[PDB]
């Protein structure tokens, strides 16, 4: 098995810890943890290409997308590797994240270790918003908090 | 070439940005950047095993050491993979870091991407301090600042 972890922080109140676990090569990756400080409702949740937080979340680059495909929803064939399910914050601003994704990986060509996890202002429109930015980013608005994805024990 | 970057943070005083570049596979890695907030003189500088900042720098684990070797200086055959040269801070508390290291790597068995870079309170004693902790950690004191090493553009 491989494990990874990410501490999300930013300039507002959003903060969280997200865990990743993959039992075997090419297997499903479990992604779970809690993010607080969010507005009630859906928030885009992405793996961005670069683990570069020198300019805060801005320096993380675009969605992780090694084959230069269009933005999609997590269940789509045509998606970026970094296109994870929106997270849902409750009335108290807390998202209890629980995702299983078999497109991301903790090894190989879809490895996300050393890349940046970002939680967004608004819901990701799953690439179905009907405009060019929908097909690139999902129109999830600003990058509220982020962190680099690290190897965990 | 592969590139990586690390933003070093702690609890306020010590902050820095460190760049990594490896022009070829199995080639030397250039390590350079600036750390501020330090006391003048030598400070330990290590790659620790885990990219886990959930408990600040304390959760980074031991020195990166895949073959379970003893701690050493960077020019020693017997060293940890993570045993980088001490950095030197000037009279204004700034270390202008400039290292070339052929033991760390940005791919393969010695890959440091997704691990934690740490700058320390005191000088690393190069494993020559004559005690068991010398042979384990170099007796560099507290972890002043750290960050996860991320893939850079
Ligand atoms: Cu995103
Ligand atoms: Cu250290
Ligand atoms: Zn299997
Ligand atoms: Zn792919
Ligand atoms: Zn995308
Ligand atoms: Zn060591």
């Amino acid at each position: 098995a491989t494990k990874a972890v990410c501490v999300l922080k930013g300039d507002g109140p959003v903060q969280g810890i997200i865990n990743f676990e993959q039992k075997e090569s090419n297997g499903p990756v479990k992604v779970w943890g809690s993010i607080k400080g969010l507005t009630e409702g859906l928030h885009g949740f992405h793996v961005h290409e670069f683990g570069d937080n020198t300019a805060g979340c801005t320096s993380a680059g675009p969605h992780f997308n090694p084959l230069s495909r269009k933005h999609g929803g997590p269940k789509d064939e045509e998606r970026h590797v970094g296109d994870l399910r929106n997270v849902t914050a409750d009335k108290d601003g807390v998202a209890d994240v629980s995702i299983e994704d078999s497109v991301i990986s903790l090894s190989g060509d879809h490895c996300i270790i050393g890349r940046t996890l970002v939680v967004h202002e608004k819901a990701d429109d799953l690439g179905k918003g009907g405009n060019e930015e929908s097909t690139k980013t999902g129109n999830a608005g600003s990058r509220l908090a982020c962190g680099v994805i690290g190897i965990a024990q």
